[PDB]
């Protein structure tokens, strides 16, 4: 008839695995055109809608089961304890100030990776200190560095399709940033260590003076663009080059990377694997070496997946931690801007320019001030010991290959061997309740903001694989709605008090490698839900409770493809999940440069 669950008082011995996967069709080309009619049928389409619900067990959660929680509609943190040996900063400090105080946190700039490299040593990546000093040193100019991105991108054919890095791109604009760079240089006075770095912004953010489309064709001639974001106008003021908006899976609703309207970027380990959604254009440009950094938003694991799938460094902030105020996820309950960077010291560094929580985040959720993790590891390396990771094993060998689990249980035994973390096992309830709790409450929000338009006939303009999701959307009532808030209040128990036995949760960022495109896919887009789920296995836990996660580079599997470790924090933590990081860079770093591949600064 029904049943019923109660969070504060489950018996945690007796806890068990949930490991169905979405089992729905993938359709491709034709079949998928057809499909997509048949959801909007005005008859037959919530018929099908309805099945997909009721077969993969969403009907029998927010229909047939009685919840005791209240409903929590936005994460509520409680009063943390503080950090341990970090350096406090001030949230309303300029992003100028704040990179100042960065810098001390890093160690001293070796100037022998810069020049004087010795010719016969492994790969490696340039970083954010690696320009900032060829800068400085008249070894080159921010002018003569866009000069060469630009003659990349144009001859490549970045800006076109049908594997385009960049979906909107002004040459003549990045000049005019260079040249303004180039004369600071020559003046003497350099805004900050970010002056003269290239960053990419993806196109779900409001980054002048281009507009706003969020991967469609059609949303600029609805949303106008008149004014920086929060997070680029801080970048702009610490002297940073905008260079263009970024490529990305439409609006956000896949993890896979398919734009059957701008084309689908490609993974510069591999052209004929996927690069990962939502952020797929923005991580595939760091990983192909063109940019330092790039921000992009994460909802679902839109910065942490294809971080991993490209091998690049992915920082998954607390919710409200970095400012929104200007992109296409304002007021939403799960999604943040976090960076894309190829290495540790670079993704910290672009954190602590854009950070600083909104006016309106700063009472609703009461942030404690962001501090910056002590990266110089002398006197330390004591810190990074006391740390106790929390392993979920069931769920940390859930994933199909078993090179992931294994690279991942690696790194777990050389940080508990070079300095003495203790590999606690811990269990995390009701994770398939997590699927159902955060697809709803990621969807809600982007249906409601993108209905007046939907309404206005531009919803043909839109591709398949979102009008799928959007069919799928629309089947959610506001009762379920209520319903899965619910479930977000008991998943936000069961973590908070993991968090009171471990520090971090450690887990694979994605349950598979890079995956291969389907061909036939991009005509017109796939609807494959058996993969794109699989990508969101680990990742969602960030999102629906707020916390921060960040998945760095471990290693490679079989096939040479890019490995990444998710380690998720607790609230306000970013100081402790960025120096773990550090510590599995330092023990495992970037060692295959990818097929494709710019080398800069020659």
């Amino acid at each position: 008839y029904q049943v019923m669950k109660r969070a504060s008082e489950v018996d945690l011995s007796t806890v068990k695995y949930k490991a169905e996967t979405m089992k729905a069709p993938h359709l491709t080309g034709l079949s998928f055109k057809l499909f997509v009619n048949l959801l909007e049928a005005p008859l037959i389409g919530s018929l099908i809608v309805d099945y997909l619900k009721k077969d993969n067990g969403m009907t029998k959660i927010f229909r047939n089961t009685v919840i005791p929680e209240e409903p929590m509609f936005r994460p509520e943190f409680p009063s943390q304890e503080p950090e341990h040996d970090v350096v406090i900063v001030g949230e309303d400090e300029s992003p100028i100030d704040r990179l100042e105080t960065a810098l001390k946190c890093l160690p001293q700039y070796d100037p022998s990776r810069s020049l004087h490299a010795d010719p016969v040593s492994s790969f490696r990546y340039w970083k954010i200190r690696d320009y900032a000093y060829a800068y400085r040193s008249k070894l080159t100019t921010p002018l003569q560095v866009a000069k060469r991105i630009i003659s990349i991108i144009e001859e490549f054919g970045y800006d076109k399709p049908p594997t385009p890095f960049l979906i909107r791109f002004d040459a003549n604009e990045v000049i005019k940033q260079a040249e303004a760079s180039t004369r600071r240089f020559e003046q003497g006075n350099p805004i900050s260590v970010l002056d003269g770095i290239f960053v990419t912004i993806k196109d779900d953010i409001d980054c002048l003076p281009h507009p706003t489309n969020g991967g469609t064709t059609w949303l600029h001639e609805d949303r106008s663009v008149e004014k920086d974001s929060a997070v680029v106008s801080k970048l702009r003021s610490c002297g940073a080059i905008l260079l263009g908006k970024a490529n990305m899976h439409e609006l956000g609703m896949g993890t896979t990377g398919n734009n059957s309207n701008y084309g689908t970027t490609r993974n510069p380990h591999d052209p004929k694997r996927y690069t990962g959604g939502s952020s797929s254009g923005s991580a595939a440009i760091v990983a192909a070496g063109l940019c330092s950094a790039a921000l992009g938003t994460d909802g679902g694991g839109a910065v942490r997946i294809p971080s991993a799938l490209c091998g690049i460094t992915g920082l998954k902030t607390t919710y409200g931690r970095t400012d929104m105020t200007g992109s296409l996820c304002e007021g939403g309950t799960v999604e943040i801007i976090g960076p894309l960077a190829s290495s540790l010291e670079d993704a910290f560094l672009v954190y602590a320019a854009i950070l600083g929580s909104s006016s309106a985040d700063r009472y609703n959720l009461k942030p404690s001030p962001p501090c910056f993790p002590k990266l110089l590891s002398h006197n330390g390396s004591n810190a990074i010991g006391s740390l106790r990771l929390g392993k979920y094993t069931k769920w940390f060998n859930d994933v199909s290959s078993s090179d992931i689990s294994d690279k991942c249980e690696d790194i777990l035994k050389l940080l508990s061997n070079n300095h003495g973390c203790k590999v606690v096992e811990i269990v995390v309830p009701e994770l398939e309740e997590m699927r159902a709790a955060h697809v709803i409450s990621i969807g809600s929000p982007t249906l409601s903001s993108l209905t007046p338009y939907c309404e206005a006939g531009k919803n043909s303009k839109l591709s398949y694989d979102t009008r799928t999701s959007f069919a799928i959307f629309r089947s959610f009532s506001a009762s379920d709605y209520i319903a899965a808030q619910c479930l977000r209040r008991r998943l936000m128990e069961y973590h908070l008090n993991i968090f009171k036995d471990v520090d971090v949760i450690v887990t694979p960022t994605t349950g598979m490698t890079a995956p291969v495109i389907p061909p036939d896919a991009l005509k017109n887009g796939e609807t494959n839900i058996q993969v794109t789920t699989d990508l969101m296995r680990f990742v969602l836990a960030a999102n629906l409770l707020g916390f921060p996660a960040i998945s760095v580079p471990v290693g490679y599997d079989k096939e040479g493809l890019p490995i990444g470790l998710q380690i998720m924090g607790r609230p306000w933590a970013e100081a402790t999940v960025l120096g773990l990081a550090a510590a599995v860079e330092e023990l495992a770093p970037v060692t295959k440069k990818p097929a494709i591949f710019y080398d800069i600064l020659n």
